[PDB]
C-alpha cells in the first residue's frame, strides 16, 4: 500500500463515493463545468486583491484572453511577470477554474501574474494550446502598455498539461528569446514524457483522481505528435533550460514524467529543485480546503521560488 | 571547449605556471602540508568567530580529533553541522578546511563540528567512514563536552567528505543516532565509481583534480567497488534526508554527484540540484583567488537555509 496521507485518503474516500460520469460520456460544456466546481468544492477560497483585472492580447487566431493578479495597489517599477498557464489535459480548465490558486501566488509571491486563458482541444488540437501560451508569454514579456507591468523577466509556472505549457514555452523561448529571459520555471506535476508505459502508469491509474479513461481522453482529444518536442517536451533542448522547480506528487500516474525532467536537466548540467510531495494525488494545489495538509505543500513550493529567485546562478 | 568563468581560467593558468612534485611524488607529510598551502593560497581568510574550540570523542580505534565552531558566544535546541573534509580521504585535516569551515558556521549561524577522521593508507577503506560515523553519533548524543542540545544534524562535507556524508547518512538511516539528519550537503561529492564516466574522460587533466591525483587517493584508500560504503550509489536511497547535490561543471567527478541527484529523483526524495557553471572541482575553498566562488557558496547556503526553513 502506498503512503497516503490521512486527509488525503478522506478526500478520495469521499470522491470514490460520488461516482461522477467519464469525461467521455460528458458534453464539453458539462465536463468544463464539473472541473470548476471540482475545484470550488475542494479548494480554498479566492483571495481578495487590489487587482484581478481581465484582459486580452494579440494571439495567431485572434485575441487571447488574459486575467491580470497583483497584491499591490501599483507596482510600477521593474519586477519579474508571473506567467500562469492552468491544467485540464488541454481539453477543459479555464481563467476560472484556476482563479483561487493564481490569487495565492501572487500574494504569497507578492509578485504580479497573467493566467492564460489558451486555446483548448479538441477544438483547437495540438498545437494550439501551446502556441496561444507562447504569444501571451512574448507579449507579456514586451511590457505592453496595456498590462502596465515593466517586465524584467517571466516566470512560467503551470499545473498538468499547463506544466506541459510551461516546458514547452521555455524551450520556444530558449531557442528564439523573447524581449526579457525566463528567469524561473516551475512545472507542477506536468507531463513532460509521455507517460503510457511507466511504472507510475501501472501503479496509479485508478483510485488517484487522475485515471487511465481520464489520460485517453485529453490524449485523444489534443492529439500531439509523439516525437515532436512541442508536444513531450522530454524530447526538446535541456542544456540551456532556465532555472527550475520540477513538483511531481508520490500518488500521481504521471508521476515519472516529472521525475523523467529532472533528471534530464541533471544530465545536462542544469540546477532543478525537485519536490516530490509524498502522499498526495495529482491536483494537489486546487485541494487546499479538503485536503488542508496540500496548503503546506503549496507553501513549499512557493519557498522554493522565492529562493531561486534571490539566489541565481 | 567548456564554458569557464574568467577568473577560474586565470587561476588555473597560474596553477600550470608551476613546476613541483605531484602528491604521489611526495612525501605523505609533504602532501599534506602543500595541500594547507594550496587552501590557505586560496580561499579567503578565517573569519573571526568567538568560539573555535578543539575537542575530542572516542571512536573505534581511539579518540577522534574534533573542531567545533560557533558564530555565537552563548547557545536552547539547534540543529548541529557536522562537516567532512575533502582530500580524497588521504590528505586534509582540521586546518586545511578551517576557512571554510567558519564561514559556513557564520552564514548558517549554526555550530558547526568538524572531523578529522582517520586518513588512508595509514589507515585503508573503511575506516575515514567509520570515524565519521562516529563523530556523528556522539554529535548527535548532544554529549556535555560539546555544550549543546542537538535537535538535528545536517552533514555537508566536499569530495571525499561529501562521499563521507552521503555514507553517514546511509548508515544512520538504517541505524539512527540520537536525533535525525535533517538535512544532508554533499558537494562535489564522489558517489558512484567515476573511471569510466563521461566527465572522467573529458575533464581528466588541466581542471585542478587530476588523474593522477585520483589514481593516487585509489591505490592509497582502496575502497571496495561493492560496498555501498564506499560507493553509496550502492545504498538505500528511498528514505534518504532532505538533500543539496552541488556539483562542479569542470570536474572530472562531476556526473558522480549527477548519479547521485538522479538516484534520490528516482527513489521519489526531495533534493536540490546546484550544478555551479564554469568551474571546478574544490571550488568552496578558492574563494579568494576565484573570487566569483564566494557567490557559489552562498548560494548553496540559501539553499540550505531553505531546506531548513521548508521540511516536508
Amino acid at each position: 500500500t502506498p503512503y497516503i496521507r490521512p486527509d488525503m485518503k478522506a478526500f478520495l474516500e469521499m470522491m470514490a463515493q460520488v461516482n461522477g460520469p467519464k469525461l467521455s460520456e460528458m458534453s464539453l460544456d458539462e465536463a468544463r463545468a464539473s472541473y470548476l466546481a471540482m475545484h470550488n468544492l475542494a479548494d480554498r477560497p479566492a483571495r481578495a486583491l487590489p487587482v484581478i483585472r481581465d484582459l486580452s492580447c494579440p494571439g495567431p487566431k485572434g485575441e487571447i484572453a488574459l486575467r491580470l493578479y497583483d497584491p499591490r495597489e501599483s507596482r510600477a517599477g521593474p519586477t519579474p511577470v508571473i506567467t500562469f498557464f492552468h491544467g485540464g489535459g488541454f481539453v477543459i480548465g479555464d481563467l476560472d477554474t484556476h482563479h483561487a490558486l493564481c490569487t495565492e501566488i501572487a500574494a504569497l509571491m507578492d509578485l504580479p501574474l497573467v493566467a492564460v486563458h489558451y486555446a483548448r482541444a479538441p477544438e483547437a488540437p495540438f498545437p494550439a494550446a501551446i502556441l496561444d501560451c507562447e504569444a501571451a508569454t512574448r507579449w507579456i514579456a514586451s511590457s505592453p502598455a496595456e498590462l502596465g507591468l515593466t517586465a524584467s523577466g517571466i516566470i512560467t509556472i503551470g499545473d498538468s498539461a499547463g506544466g506541459n505549457a510551461t516546458v514547452v514555452v521555455g524551450q520556444l523561448l530558449a531557442a528564439s528569446p523573447a524581449a526579457v529571459p525566463v528567469v524561473l520555471q516551475v512545472p507542477i506535476f506536468p507531463l513532460v514524457a509521455d507517460a503510457v508505459s511507466s511504472e507510475s502508469m501501472a501503479a496509479f491509474s485508478e483510485g488517484y483522481l487522475l485515471t487511465a479513461e481520464t489520460m485517453a481522453f485529453f490524449d485523444a482529444a489534443y492529439g500531439a505528435d509523439r516525437s515532436d518536442p512541442r508536444g513531450f517536451p522530454i524530447l526538446g533542448r535541456h542544456d540551456n533550460a532556465p532555472p527550475t522547480i520540477v513538483v511531481t506528487a508520490s500518488l500521481d500516474p504521471i508521476r515519472d514524467s516529472g521525475r523523467a525532467y529532472a533528471k534530464a536537466l541533471i544530465d545536462a548540467g542544469r540546477d532543478c529543485v525537485f519536490l516530490e510531495m509524498r502522499g498526495v494525488t495529482h491536483s494537489f494545489t486546487n485541494l487546499r480546503q479538503m485536503v488542508p495538509s496540500t496548503q503546506a505543500d503549496l507553501e513549499r513550493v512557493i519557498a522554493a521560488m522565492q529562493f531561486m529567485l534571490a539566489n541565481p546562478a
